[PDB]
């Protein structure tokens, strides 16, 4: 495990200045310490490296929003989602180099793409059950299917924290996201 | 210009099938019914074939939304922004091939990346001037910034639109983006 932590640390270290492309097996065994067949023993590819730095990434978040679910803040409904959407903003934005890679991984790799499905349609359907527990309430409106509506804000964050921590022209700069997001959910999950 | 018509109409119709990658120099030369050094002359590479379909699609858009803003429908202010992401719905939603594939190639390619930033950032400040407007004439809060705001919900758009094209998991249906993404402009546009 030590050595297989090495190999992690390593990577998500060289991601930070080069794409997967640019990062060979060698310079993985090289910075952990170990030979290139010792590497293989670990992990069976460079691929393998980033699905599981990609997992315990997308484990920690979602850890996080279990802990708050079960925890929630005594607070208005603005700062509930407000915190919720930080848990994204703040792990994710721990990750950066990660987290893109991730994403652009989303593309060629069938594992990748069905870890990011997993979570997204757990989070969406959370997201939605709020938003009908809401409704119940009486606090929202019965506008839109909450299911599709729960959707499209989380791909809209989705999108949006990935094009502000790649610094991506355009983006909304990363002092400014969670503002950002937290009006269009709060308005769109309210407004009649 | 007819043999080059043949081979961004092969393209078109060969990334209905297979990525990019599965497309070969000799697949195009094929469809197109010429030879290979024949296709050189035409296109450096089957690159530079796929940014030739996605500016044609991306310039078709444009020039749609160019003609709404020079006749606007005399229609209620929902109806206004419905008219407006529709052009990039029916738009992109009749090339899905180019448009699916033209964003896989943003991570690859530096031309296609800079392609889809100039026309985002026209498509944002486009939007970010008519918030202002409707601010103007007091038919809309000043809440977030206009830029600011403009900017998640075009980012919205595309990942949204893109999702549903592609029929990944998570979606919004195909027959429910546009109401989806409808509601979510008009309510953070004039939600207090
Ligand atoms: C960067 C990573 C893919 C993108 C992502 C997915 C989901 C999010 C933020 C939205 C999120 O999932 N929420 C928002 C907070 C909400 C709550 N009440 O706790 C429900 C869960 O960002
Ligand atoms: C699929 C393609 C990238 C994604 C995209 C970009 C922008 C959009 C839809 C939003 C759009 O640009 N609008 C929405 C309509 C609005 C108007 N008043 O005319 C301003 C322009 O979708």
């Amino acid at each position: 495990d030590d050595r297989e932590l090495a190999i992690l640390a390593t990577a998500e270290n060289l991601l930070e200045d080069r794409p997967l492309a640019d990062i060979s097996v060698d310079d993985l065994a090289k910075g952990a310490g170990i030979s290139r067949p010792t590497f293989y023993f670990y992990f069976p590819s460079k691929e393998a490296v980033l699905l599981t730095l990609l997992d315990r990434v997308v484990n920690q978040a979602d850890m996080a929003l279990q802990t708050l679910a079960e925890n929630p803040a005594d607070t208005d409904r603005e700062n509930m989602w407000r915190t919720g959407i930080n848990v994204f903003f703040e792990t994710f934005g721990s990750h950066k180099a990660v987290t893109r890679a991730g994403q652009a991984a989303r593309a060629t790799s069938v594992e990748v793409a069905e870890l990011w499905s997993t979570f997204m349609q757990k989070w969406i359907a959370y997201t939605a059950a709020v938003i009908d527990a809401e409704r119940d309430r009486g606090a929202a409106p019965r506008t839109l299917p909450a299911h599709e509506l729960a959707t499209a804000l989380n791909l809209m964050n989705e999108r949006t924290l990935f094009a502000s921590f790649a610094g991506e022209q355009p983006s909304v700069p990363e002092a400014r996201v969670l503002d950002t997001l937290v009006h269009i959910w709060v308005t769109s999950i309210y407004g009649e």
